[PDB]
């Protein structure tokens, strides 16, 4: 009797109230508390020392309560803790132990999922300070850290970084660091209102597997001139990636420092996402410094079906070395992306590009080992005023990259700044199916469409096809004398080129090379002998010693004679062909020819 | 004592039964009611005025109860209401207030999600009437409406529209109208058994952001001749889209009126979906009338990796104007789609096409501003009998569209009906890597494969490559005299063309234009002079004044002489070349030549 | 009083404790048990005959309890049963009734979902025995089976097959067989640690619709030499597919027997997945034996945007016949995939290929009807030592396949073993935009890059373009005399071919065919007449009767004369052209020419 009322009102009371599911006589005879025990929320730990629930709010630090919840569920082999809807849960202090070395707030634990339906907000304790909100490392030294496995963060909720600026450029800030992370994911969450280094990082220097970010939103996560660098997701473990996410920034500083994604280990991907307001789209890089967990090669790298408005470069490739490890990047695919450089002044942000072959972080351009890249079926656009826009900026050594069936509408097709680096280039393949747009027609005074500012080019193919005129350009393709060129194929289709003074330019006469295969239009003056009948025409200039055949691209306005349709050369570098004089006389004509060498 | 039993049996009783999670002494001391209060379902509001639960069913109108649930959860800052499995919840009356102007049933509210696990069915009250089942507007005038934010509808449940036909063509019917919608989504739901205008609409005239439809099914949603028009999803806000959905119709009327998706604002996408039984795949359109919320430009438009069997056109492009706004469409990508026209009689449904450049809703063809479109890596097929099948129907002004590396197997490649509209065409690029299939070989009597029925063509490229013979076709490409052609490149590869009478046809001799670059095969009769030795051959006809070079595509069956391998022209329009007479005599030959102009 | 305490402690007690949601006076007056009844878990059925809960574990067989749960929820129109986190639930006996014919453990039922958050593990009762863990058939004969509808398995949980090997090769093992399955799915689950035939199968011989596998992981599911054959997912119903899954194997035996996916009915897809350690990627096949439910045609088949490291073939196409049904495969797309053959010895696994046109299961190569396939925008790589690597192994009759804008870097481009099958080939299209990599340069002694070991080839296109030299290869393309060739286009671009002895080889002189269109480089010796002036040069050999024109690909080192730029032929099979002797004399030269026929 008295026993009973007291029991019922006690914390043990629910364990004395019987329950059987749907009154089914074959079901377990349970107590109410057993069924309530099948789920868990923050409210089950958000209490004072006497067990009284505490309401969250700006003046309550929820950190210790959420940790206690995580720790406890961990102790039972895992489960999912709900962070309730209709409330904002503030975090107001650093965590302790292994995550202190990472400016950690909350420590994640294996098999313990968080279903965030409400909002998590940082309190002003964190203003001008570093922080990493959720950390999966269990040791201040990641090398001595245990793993995080089977940890999923998901829901319709929000992580809000409080708007606080960085205090010093050297500080780091993160949303979720999974650590040495295996089968972990973030799904559905909005990260917003911050000045951070990363929102999410996956893995640690190759350690980890099967980590993903899906259907998340990242909004306004750079806000200050102090922020040194930002990559919204960093993928540092294999068999991991980003899909169907939304990234947006409005800060000016984001246009110069912020990237959406870094893919830094093999078998990783970035797909189906939309980006606006960022400097960069994705890094695809093998850092030798990060090669411990999964080898020294980044391969099976996929960037596909994204939409981007960026201010700098869409995809940036790299590889580098340490004293004892060499990083390699190969087997990459970039496909189906629709990208534009946003409205901006020329040179007002980092040099606009669809692909950038960038130097290492110390600026070295002679360490890279990048090859077997396929860039196909993408579109790129930059507004006509943006002088600093290229399909590819090729600024460090390149061991191969293949372009097929893209549509590039920008200032340059291939570019590298003269004076600067002199890359060694092998296996650069630009197929004829790359369509060159006309937005920048008439803007190219002084400029070469393909500006080949390299140390050397080998085993390469550039097949130039225009789709409209641009008589402002100096040349379609130019090689400076300092660039060696061998075992290559270089062609300029004649369409829309009849009025161009220069089409292809070889400043060191490199097209004469034994295994250079070239064709391009040129104007040539010829003079014939006076013989009636079949009669030779010869070029007045003697700079065609390399030419294997030429043919006419001009009509013949004459009745009494015709120049040759086709020409060979002579040892003195003249062209020669056999035309026809109906009546005799020395002829003199100026004709547009297709010059060919070994093609 | 008496107090206590009564309390326990009262509605407050659960608030007197103590609970502490898993008997953990560090957990909150709560009451059973607190834990039950962490979730909510329709059953918590589906009661009579005395609080007694009401069972749902065909004779119960669940609308007021579901609204009360929504309203209440809204009052606490949101949450997710479950619509329970194992029941069908019928709706049987219109809602009241702001949604009445939209024939609204239920009003959605911000942060209030619906987890539909059971079924929602419309009662016959709605037969022959308009309706919009869930509405996110809060005002009858959308312009005066507040926003809907953070509203997600998801689950394994079903919205069933009762099979009822439309009462009048002018009526509108919708499943979910999110309104001025920000971070809202539908995931997992089946919409079925109706005659509706749309299943889901996202945004309002550019207002909204981050709205998505994912893994939903839309089955049999047009059923009558009354239905004026149908678009299963309409995307009217930016940074939004449709992915991994399934659309199917079985009605004949669907084959003539129904589209799966309309993408009508920037940064929107349609991906990874399967469509069957529809007239159309997707509209990609900027209506000037819809430009208020997000500007007058639709850009970053993506249709990718879909599978479709349709009866009309797969992708339809458009832009139009109002008295004060002009709509523009640019930066579109259409890629990876596999599409076919379903089995049907020729002309039995709207003209079959992979891409359609359509006029505005009033039929105007001189208002459009469509450019920077990339169509790449798609397949298209129509059965051999379907005369009305084209890769592109180009029926209104076009400012650019690029085709690369597609496989088109239908009746026409480029088409527009003669007599009808006369589009102004710029920057139409058909790369040589488009593979033209052979299904319609032998069906093309009287027909031009590329039928260029335009006012004019400029800055365009058509590179024709056959992969099999079709000697039934009148020509590979024809330009009527009314079509101007300038600054263009038009080529017909010779393969499978040796027996064609006409390859390329320029009915106004437009290929003579100063900046027209063309090549195609032709048969030419020549006659030589009688001279032994090097000897000229000249064409008998004088219609080659435009030709810059030609070369032989025929073997020489003669021993005693050979015609020229290559030819130029003469001012009188003859071709001329130098052959060789081993023995003298006037020769007369008929030879297949590749005619070239400026290429 | 005494009544009351006893009631409260009874299993009916929760039904006597009142509850009203959030104390809202407008909410339903319910009892605690009603709210608890909104959810259900295994714990509600995992009890002994007296209703006492039983803890799971290795010595407890949970099968009967889970079945009872399923059966009961089925009886109420469905719902979702949770399999709780933090526990491993072992299965230790076969089920009974309709699923016994399928070695069934658990029987799935319509509208009854499983949310697996914990782990399901097979007990050693199943060692060396067949089993199918979840079965949706309700009859031992699938033909007499009812349907399974609206059944979803999802969660962060795990199905673990216990590591047990197969007992005999003839046994079958499966994870989830949905049966005649309509709107069923598996999402999020890890399947691991087994030796099984399939992890998941969808549909039955065409019966079923809208079945999907998404975000699942399949890890180490083949482990023994006994395992006859493995396909991780088998898709045997239309409008179904696999997306965003992860497949990995470590067994040697997997490298020879295991495929990730079989797509075997129309409108099916495989996308966005990562594969490692498998022999094969996907089968795309129409078995006549499986044509009952959805017709005899597999069409709208999509393999897109996958990443794979395999040891055999990536995509395998097929179709076959029975006494009364003929299977057809058409309208396929393979796009955006990045694939490599993993490190292995030559010939150590089945012949490496990106695409394989395979014979039927009995080895027949003359039954297939495969056409309208598009292979575009993929990358493929095999290490240089793997002799048995091809872009396409074409081993059975082919009615069409189109390749555009791929990047293939392996030993062969087109291959079939000589001696073996002699396929009939139609409509094989290899566009010039396929980039041929250089990894295998110098490895090709004795080998033809395109080895055309067929009965016949018709309506085909091979446009060979090299991007680097490989002087080790015997030829770029070879046709044996036994292969007929007609109505085809075969071209070898000259770049990187100047030093090749053979470019294209027609061992039966098939290039002479009336409708064969060919061009390739050759070296030709010529001798002139002694005449000063315009002078003929003629070839010394007489094997050019088929040549329509040739032109020089060599420079002219002479001052006193030049050979012809262009050549025709003569009836005796000599080439002839008109050059120029500045001074007279018989000349003799050896020149590299582009030989052309009808192009
Ligand atoms: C913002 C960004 O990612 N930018 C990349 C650039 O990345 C390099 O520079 C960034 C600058 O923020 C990182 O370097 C900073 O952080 C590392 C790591 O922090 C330490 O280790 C982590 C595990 C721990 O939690 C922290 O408390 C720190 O102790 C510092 O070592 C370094 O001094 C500092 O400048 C980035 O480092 C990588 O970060 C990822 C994600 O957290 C880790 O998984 C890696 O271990 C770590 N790498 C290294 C080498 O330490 C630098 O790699 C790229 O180099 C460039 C090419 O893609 O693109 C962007 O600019
Ligand atoms: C079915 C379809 O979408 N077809 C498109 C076509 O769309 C135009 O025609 C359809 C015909 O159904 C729509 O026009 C009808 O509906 C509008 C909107 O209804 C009113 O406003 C909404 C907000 C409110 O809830 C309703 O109660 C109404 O008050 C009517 O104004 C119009 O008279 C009527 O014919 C479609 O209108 C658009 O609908 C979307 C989705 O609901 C709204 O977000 C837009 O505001 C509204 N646009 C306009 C201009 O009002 C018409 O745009 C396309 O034009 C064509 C090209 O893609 O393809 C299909 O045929
Ligand atoms: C592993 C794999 O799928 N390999 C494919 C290959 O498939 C053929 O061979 C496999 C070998 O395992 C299957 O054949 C075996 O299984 C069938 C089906 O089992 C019976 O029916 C099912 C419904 C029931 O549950 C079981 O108890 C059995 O009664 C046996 O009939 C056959 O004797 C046995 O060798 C595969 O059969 C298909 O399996 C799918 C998935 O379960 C079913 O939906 C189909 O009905 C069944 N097909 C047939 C014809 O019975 C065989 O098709 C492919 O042929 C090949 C080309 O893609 O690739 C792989 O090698
Ligand atoms: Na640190
Ligand atoms: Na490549
Ligand atoms: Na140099
Ligand atoms: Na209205
Ligand atoms: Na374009
Ligand atoms: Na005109
Ligand atoms: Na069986
Ligand atoms: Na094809
Ligand atoms: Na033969």
């Amino acid at each position: 009797p008295d026993q009973f009322r007291a029991i019922i009102e006690s914390p043990e009371g629910a364990g004395h109230v019987g329950y059987q599911y749907r009154r089914n006589t074959g079901s377990t005879m349970r107590m109410v508390s057993d069924v309530l025990d099948e789920r868990v929320s923050l409210w089950d730990f958000h209490c004072d020392p006497s067990g009284n629930v505490i309401q969250p709010g700006p003046n309550v630090d929820s950190r210790q309560y959420l940790q206690a919840a995580i720790d406890y569920v961990s102790s039972n082999g895992g489960g999912t803790i709900t962070i309730p809807a209709g409330y904002t849960w503030y975090l107001g202090s650093y965590g302790v132990g292994g995550i202190a070395g990472h400016s950690g707030i909350i420590q994640l634990r294996s098999n313990v999922n968080l279903n965030i339906e409400g909002r998590i907000h940082l309190s002003p304790f964190f203003d001008l300070k570093p922080f990493q909100v959720f950390v999966g490392f269990d040791n201040g030294d990641p090398a001595s850290s245990g793993n995080l496995e089977n940890c999923h963060i998901y829901g319709h909720g929000v992580v809000d970084f409080g708007g606080y600026e960085f205090g010093a450029s050297s500080q780091l800030r993160n949303g979720v660091a999974f650590g040495r992370s295996y089968n972990c994911s973030v799904t559905g969450i909005t990260f917003q209102n911050g000045d951070v280094t990363w929102a999410i990082t996956l893995g640690w220097n190759g350690y980890g597997s099967n980590c993903y970010v899906r259907k998340c939103r990242f909004i306004n996560l750079v806000n200050s001139s102090v922020n040194a660098n930002h990559s919204t997701v960093y993928v540092n473990c294999p068999y991991s990636g980003v899909e169907s996410c939304y990234f947006s920034m409005s800060s000016s500083f984001a246009r110069n420092i912020a990237c959406s994604v870094a893919l830094h280990q093999h078998d990783t991907f970035y797909r189906g996402s939309t980006v606006n307001g960022y400097c960069r789209g994705a890094y695809v890089v093998m850092h030798a410094a990060e090669a411990a967990g999964a080898g020294s090669y980044a391969y099976n790298m996929q960037v596909e079906n994204n939409i981007a408005v960026i201010y700098g470069q869409f995809v940036i490739l790299g590889s580098d070395v340490t004293a004892t490890v060499s990083g390699h990047l190969n087997d990459v695919i970039v496909s189906g992306n629709i990208v534009s450089i946003g409205e901006r002044a020329a040179f007002s942000a980092p040099f606009g590009a669809f692909i950038d072959i960038g130097p290492d972080n110390s600026g070295a351009s002679n360490v890279q080992d990048i090859q077997r890249v396929l860039v196909t079926g993408n579109s790129f656009y930059a507004p006509a005023n943006i002088t600093d826009s290229a399909a590819i900026t090729l600024r460090a050594n390149l061991n191969g990259c293949t372009f097929i069936a893209n549509n590039f509408d920008c200032r340059y097709m291939v570019y590298n700044a003269p004076g600067t680096t002199s890359p060694v280039v092998q296996n650069l393949v630009w197929d004829k199916s790359n369509v060159i747009g006309g937005t920048h027609a008439n803007q190219r005074a002084g400029q070469n469409l393909f500006d080949m500012q390299f140390a050397s080019v080998v085993n390469s193919t550039i097949e130039v096809q225009l789709s409209c005129e641009d008589l402002s350009m100096f040349s379609c393709i130019l090689f400076p004398a300092s660039c060696q060129l061998s075992y290559s194929k270089i062609t300029v289709d004649s369409a829309w080129t009849k009025s161009m003074s220069n089409t292809a330019v070889f400043e060191g006469n490199q097209q004469a090379g034994a295994n250079v295969y070239v064709s391009y239009p040129a104007t040539v003056n010829l003079t014939s002998y006076n013989t009636q009948g079949a009669v030779p025409f010869f070029s007045t200039d003697t700079n065609y010693a390399w030419v294997t055949s030429a043919y006419s691209l001009s009509i013949n306005e004459n009745l009494d004679f015709s120049p040759p349709a086709t020409y060979t050369n002579k040892a003195n570098g003249q062209l020669v062909g056999v035309g026809y004089n109906e009546i005799g006389g020395v002829r003199s004509v100026s004709v547009r020819l297709m010059l060919q060498r070994q093609v």
